[PDB]
């Protein structure tokens, strides 16, 4: 109940620790690919599920111990999946785009931090003003993640088509020199 909220806090803390480690590898140019399009869809679906989870957390502060436990448990699975998806999307961008990797991982890390705050506020409201402020922060951090995922994807697409454009510019200039 309030116990599941406590367990949630531990899991969220470890997720954030793991994201901090990943950002370290990205910063050092060592987070390599092992498509972004696959992962972006998965990131967006999960992110949208987290907003629904937030709504249900907030009503859970007014509901039963089982409603509360289920609401914490749900939001924890959702942020677990989101964190895994964003890491896979960051790896697929590859170590030639370290600023993009770092930005997107930091954006999910902010959602994880805000969710831990909301979950703690829900626990304590089960304080009402603290909950209202944390639910707002959560949905804003989610909106920031969605904007980041767009900005990183636009840059990725841009980089690819520019590379293609350059290669064909070099060719056309060889064909021109040949005539």
């Amino acid at each position: 109940g309030t116990q599941a909220c406590i367990n949630a806090a531990h899991t969220v803390s470890g997720i954030i620790g793991d994201l901090d480690t990943t950002i370290m590898f990205a910063t050092a140019g060592t987070l390599h690919s092992d498509s972004f399009a696959d992962h972006r869809e998965h990131i967006l679906q999960t992110a949208k599920a987290l907003v629904e989870d937030t709504k249900v957390l907030v009503t859970g502060a007014a509901g039963t111990q089982d409603q509360l436990a289920n609401a914490a448990q749900n939001a924890v699975s959702t942020i677990t999946q989101l964190a895994e998806a964003v890491k896979r999307g960051a790896c697929s961008l590859g170590s030639t785009q370290p600023d993009s990797q770092v930005m997107v991982i930091n954006a999910v890390k902010d959602v994880a931090s805000a969710l831990g705050d909301l979950i703690n506020c829900t626990k304590l409201a089960s304080s009402m003003q603290d909950l209202k402020e944390s639910a707002r922060v959560m949905v804003l951090n989610v909106s920031s993640l969605l904007k980041t995922v767009k900005a990183v994807e636009d840059e990725h697409t841009r980089g690819t088509r520019a590379m293609e454009a350059t290669v064909e510019a070099i060719s056309q200039e060889i064909r021109a020199l040949e005539h």
